[PDB]
């Protein structure tokens, strides 16, 4: 008997229309948990690097969290996961909602599907019910329009489903999957969702889902909310308000944005305001939220309701959480009133609100600066969010200068040319970050930067506090009750850490102490992509009530294996070195892992060469970013280091 | 977790040398059980009725048994499965011995095998370790001789390996797989494992192999253990030696073959001599007997030592047991020694024991009424004991006629025409039945020879009674601790049926009390290669210690799922259903379920159509003897039916 996993995945074969459910390898839950990390076992065995995003070889996996569907608060993550079309490299995506819960109450654990289909379809699952619909009366229809006429044509008003919007259809290279409150967003998984003919994915389950130690598990549970609690009476002194609590950045709830907009740069990553938020702009984008905020709205089992349903006046409803909120706006230097309408469009065409504010605000420094001719923008307006919303339709439907603009900006940069390379200046391994130009070295975001697999620092940073305490008893006061540190030399760190002085950064912390933090905030992270946890509760937030500690026994009371705090970390270095090994065989090297040019003003080439150098040796990767035959033996992947031989990627 | 069952297979490609190991579907093991009816679903699922029995895309299975490496007492079988080259049906067959536990204890349940190797190849197996070994060097040596060179070979003196002889690589319709003292003997498995390019698996395994509820489980062992004690202070009253005790039939430990010599036909399956047990034949073979059998031996976890190790002087020694004692001696009408002799040279080429010496004398009959003459066997000696060991090296290097008889009688009968057919007077589905020409109708064994699908009447009998006693005072001390009966009717039956009058066959039992008895003793079978279950301390033997109403527990306990006496008959049900079902769809029909012309002396064609077609219906089959619509949606196999729908087996309505 198997818990808290379902034990089944289905294939699906889109260009033959064949649907099989299979049982899954129990040792995989052991080795892998199951996610993130079975997503990657699945992409490592069968996608070979001769495989191309867009051949019909090509897989997109939909994962459901090991712990989805359990009583566990906020676990209904979502693990989409193929080869994407922009970077070359695997992309995972992250989607919140109810999707995943609603799978392993179908009976699933994945859906993993291959082939292209023809014609456009999609998928219906309904408990042991499964299959293949036509979805050419969809062609074109936004993603929360689209699974609103399916609902109604099947007459299951309890269905989730999972969309693409036209971008998807058009294979925009950052096209994402949407879902009620949610998105796979990033890394263009929209796009190959498009490529296979697929238009949703709906599913209805109503089985139960079991776990293995049942009191166990629910006292874990109540453990949790306790110190949701807790935690909501006692949020971070001396901190910003949007990130001094629990959940995804609060930004739906808060109106002060000085620190996004004051910090961060606006247009293409190029201009800091430091003086933006003025009293008048705050009255008046508190005025636009509380007029347009309809709801503030929860994921699945949670209670921190983090996203929002979003009503502008003659659009319809749609829905938002955290940074895309001002992406539109900061990009076009527009106001919040402007970034809400335009993200209405974005969502239900399908976009990345990361990569897409970019790549328009790309397009016009082009324009200017004549690198791009005003003919090659027909029809153009010439009010300035008038040609945003132009643009927005070139791309999603792939028209003229929208063509190369669909394909993000290092390639449009490369496919236009005339030093238009030199404006696409915000790229990690071809894939938008996000719009931070800052002063100072920072050596924890340095090695998070080079390194993250998700390749967004959002999605790698979390447990360790972003900057220090001015005071020493607030440093004392804050590591108090730091439960969550695998060990208590994090508490010691953050103690010396100072704002100035020979405490401070770049220097200090150390390059050891560097390499310890962003490898626990990285593990952190996988370890929620593994379960389904939503890094709100966990990865996230300082202070989360799931951390190193308590997760074993959650993975040892759900799913009924045996699990404990070093068998944790070394599961989660697993597919973390798996997903590492994917990208290697692919064609990643050290000469990949470095940050923009013009990231930091103040840069500091010998200590960031040994940062890269100290985090490699703590991985168990050679000075190429490479894991070595040692590190993958002792963590049971020999068959990668056998792999790495035979192709000559490791010499023996 | 997994109990009892490992939850893993090998999938092996032959041609493309690729390994693989992939997780099961408990759900399988839920309806099928494991060991043959597991086998039957990958069977039905994997390989459609255009592929050939020498297609690349024909399957060998090795499968060890859902109980096998647990402390169930002669838990110990393998199920090997493939379709069969001479009858084009499904083939199963069991062996022995220590190689299903050993699998078990390495880590795996089955062994799938794929493709055609183009080399000459055997599949080494240590625990997780798994390679594909070059056997060229191997190339004709004897089975049990291959198993040596290859332990030697490898450093693996507990090592358990499973080996073709010359006959299997020559792809002998009939060629066995040999282990040990173990042999899957029966369809030409051998042909099909040769055909691959596979010349042995070598198996060692040291790994854990656990049950769910331990204390249970042993109590259960415990139990049966006592019964085997007080059953063997107990052999079944007025009952021939051989057939009075638990085990395979004890041929190798009784002497007395008067039984077997004086009912059997010689040759043929074509003379009877009612007097040929005489006190001068019975001293004789007495004095062979004794001088060639060095041990009695077991298979593993069993006290029964059933099988012998043989030693001729001048010969390697080998391992039998049971009706291969004999089959040769008869087959030639000769003595015990010969048998003995001839025996060890099949038993290292890999030759099935049952069909090879039919072959041989029916060759030898058409040789006699002219139909094959001498130019057909240049080189044959004069004495009637060389001829068959001239005959034996011409079948297994399929060298001139031997290339014809390699098919066996069936086919070679319609290649060398001109009235062969005739005296290929003995098959079954073109299979070789065991070499009985009674006289009177037999009603249980006329349903068991029909519709069988071994296609072996030794292989589907057991748990009642072949003839009744001369005195009620006998039946009633029969029934009286008669535990092992589904239902009380049986004990009724026993009491009522008598040699000879009113209450004899071939009217008592009457139609509806033979189907009762034919199922009972075919689903007991099915049960035992599901399981892994040695037949001789279950469906072989009168009053087993394993029975149906004890199994489901040790089901529960062991492999840890809900089952109970209604449950486990239906399973069974489900899977004889699903072998039925594949013979269906490879074309089998109620024209291909008759026995013999001549198999019964005294015939009632009135008779053996109400008794065939009674039988159907409780099957609950067509009167073409295939499986309804409406049963198999019952028995969870809708899928079965709505293929044969599709392809017009079965009429919508
Ligand atoms: C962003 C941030 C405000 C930057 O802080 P700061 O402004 O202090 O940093 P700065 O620009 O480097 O330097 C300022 C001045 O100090 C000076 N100086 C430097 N070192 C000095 C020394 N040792 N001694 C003396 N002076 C030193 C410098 O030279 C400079 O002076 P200048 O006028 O002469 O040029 C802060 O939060 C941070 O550190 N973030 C971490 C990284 C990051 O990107 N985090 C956010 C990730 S996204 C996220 O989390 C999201 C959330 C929600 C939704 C979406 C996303
Ligand atoms: C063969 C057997 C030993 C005795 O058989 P019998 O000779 O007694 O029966 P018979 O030959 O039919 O008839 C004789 C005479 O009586 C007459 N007559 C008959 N009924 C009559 C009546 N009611 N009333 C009046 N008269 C009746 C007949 O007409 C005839 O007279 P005739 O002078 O005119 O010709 C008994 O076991 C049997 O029949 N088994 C059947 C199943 C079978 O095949 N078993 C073995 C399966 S393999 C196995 O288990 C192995 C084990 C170990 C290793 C390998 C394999
Ligand atoms: N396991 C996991 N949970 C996660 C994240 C992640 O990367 N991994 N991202 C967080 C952030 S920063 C946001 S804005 C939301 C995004 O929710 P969505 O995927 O439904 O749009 O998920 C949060 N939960
Ligand atoms: N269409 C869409 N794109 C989006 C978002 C969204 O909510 N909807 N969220 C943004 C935020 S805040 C994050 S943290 C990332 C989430 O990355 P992922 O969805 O690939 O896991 O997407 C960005 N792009
Ligand atoms: N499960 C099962 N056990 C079985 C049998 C069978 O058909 N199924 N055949 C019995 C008979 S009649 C004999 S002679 C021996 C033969 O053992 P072997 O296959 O190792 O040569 O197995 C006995 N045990
Ligand atoms: N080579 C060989 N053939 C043999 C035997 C044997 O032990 N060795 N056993 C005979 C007996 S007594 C039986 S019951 C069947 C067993 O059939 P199976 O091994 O195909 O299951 O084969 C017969 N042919
Ligand atoms: S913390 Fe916010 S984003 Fe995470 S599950 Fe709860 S409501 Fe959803
Ligand atoms: S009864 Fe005989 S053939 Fe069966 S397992 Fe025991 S020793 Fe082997
Ligand atoms: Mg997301
Ligand atoms: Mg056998
Ligand atoms: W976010
Ligand atoms: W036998």
């Amino acid at each position: 008997m198997r818990y808290a996993e379902t034990g089944y995945v289905l294939e699906v074969d889109l260009t033959k229309g064949s649907i099989e459910r299979v049982a899954t390898d129990p040792r995989d839950t052991e080795l892998y948990l199951g996610g993130l990390g079975t997503n990657a076992k699945i992409l490592w065995d069968r996608v070979p690097p001769e495989v191309e995003p867009f051949s019909p070889e090509n897989l997109l996996i939909f994962a459901a969290g090991l712990l989805c569907g359990t009583p566990a608060t906020g676990c209904n993550r979502t693990i989409v996961s193929t080869v994407s079309p922009q970077t070359k490299l695997m992309a995972f995506s992250m989607m919140g909602g109810f999707w995943a819960p609603e799978l392993k109450y179908a009976g699933y654990d994945k859906i993993i599907f291959r082939g292209k289909s023809p014609e456009l379809v999609y998928l219906y699952i309904n408990n042991d019910k499964v299959e293949i619909r036509d979805a050419s009366h969809l062609k074109g229809k936004g993603a929360i329009e689209t699974a609103e006429i399916i609902k109604k044509e099947l007459n299951e008003p309890r269905a989730q489903v999972a969309a693409i919007g036209k971008a998807g259809e058009n294979r925009v290279f950052y096209a994402s999957i949407e879902q009620g409150r949610s998105s796979a967003s990033r890394g263009g998984i929209g796009a190959v969702m498009g490529d296979k003919g697929l238009k949703a994915v709906v599913v209805r389950g109503t089985k139960d889902l079991c776990v293995a130690k049942p009191e166990e598990y629910i006292g874990l549970c109540n453990e949790v909310l306790d110190y949701i609690k807790h935690r909501e009476e006692n949020p971070i002194p001396d901190v910003m308000p949007i990130l001094a609590g629990l959940g995804s950045p609060q930004e739906m709830k808060v109106h002060d944005e000085k620190w996004h907009t004051e910090n961060f740069n606006w247009g293409n990553a190029r201009t800091r305001r430091k003086d933006f938020w003025t009293d008048e702009v705050s009255h008046a984008w508190e005025k636009t939220m509380d007029k347009a905020r309809t709801r503030l709205i929860s994921c699945y089992n949670c209670p921190m309701k983090c996203g929002a349903t979003i009503s502008m006046e003659g659009l319809p409803t749609y829905m938002m959480k955290c940074f895309t909120k001002l992406t539109y706006t900061m990009a076009a230097y527009s106001d919040l009133d402007f970034g809400l309408r335009i993200a209405q469009k974005a969502t239900e065409y399908g976009l990345d609100g990361f990569s897409a504010p970019q790549v328009m605000a790309f397009a016009f420094e082009l324009l200017e600066k004549g690198i791009l001719k005003d003919s090659d923008f027909p029809g153009l307006p010439e009010g300035n969010e008038e040609r945003f919303f132009y643009l927005l339709d070139k791309i999603v439907n792939r028209d003229g200068i929208g063509d190369i603009l669909a394909n993000g900006t290092y390639w449009a940069a490369q496919e236009i040319g005339n030093g238009a390379e030199d404006y696409a200046h915000n790229n990690i391994k071809k894939h938008e970050q996000l719009p931070l130009k800052l002063s100072m070295l920072n050596p924890i975001y340095y090695l998070m930067y080079c390194t993250g697999e998700k390749i967004n620092i959002t999605q790698i940073e979390g447990q360790f506090p972003q900057a220090p305490y001015p005071k020493l008893e607030q440093r004392e006061a804050f590591v108090e009750d730091w439960i969550q540190v695998p060990d208590e030399k994090f508490k010691k760190i953050f103690l010396e850490w100072e704002p100035r002085g020979e405490k401070s950064m770049p220097n200090f912390p150390t390059v050891d102490m560097c390499c310890d933090i962003v490898d626990w905030q990285e593990m952190m992270h996988y370890i929620d992509d593994a379960l389904g946890q939503c890094a709100g509760l966990s990865s996230f937030p300082l202070k989360p009530p799931y951390h190193i500690h308590n997760y074993p026994k959650f993975i040892a009371a759900g799913a009924g294996i045996e699990m404990d705090t070093e068998k944790l970390k070394k599961a989660a270095k697993r597919y973390r070195t798996l997903v590492r090994a994917f990208n290697i065989r692919r064609g990643m090297r050290r000469v990949d892992e470095q940050p923009p040019a013009n990231h930091w003003k103040n840069r500091f080439p010998e200590l960031e060469k040994e940062l890269l150098d100290s985090y490699y040796k703590l991985k168990g990767w050679n000075d190429d970013g490479i894991p070595t035959k040692e590190t993958l033996d002792d963590l049971g992947l020999g068959y990668v280091g056998d792999e790495f031989i035979k192709r000559g990627i490791l010499s023996a």
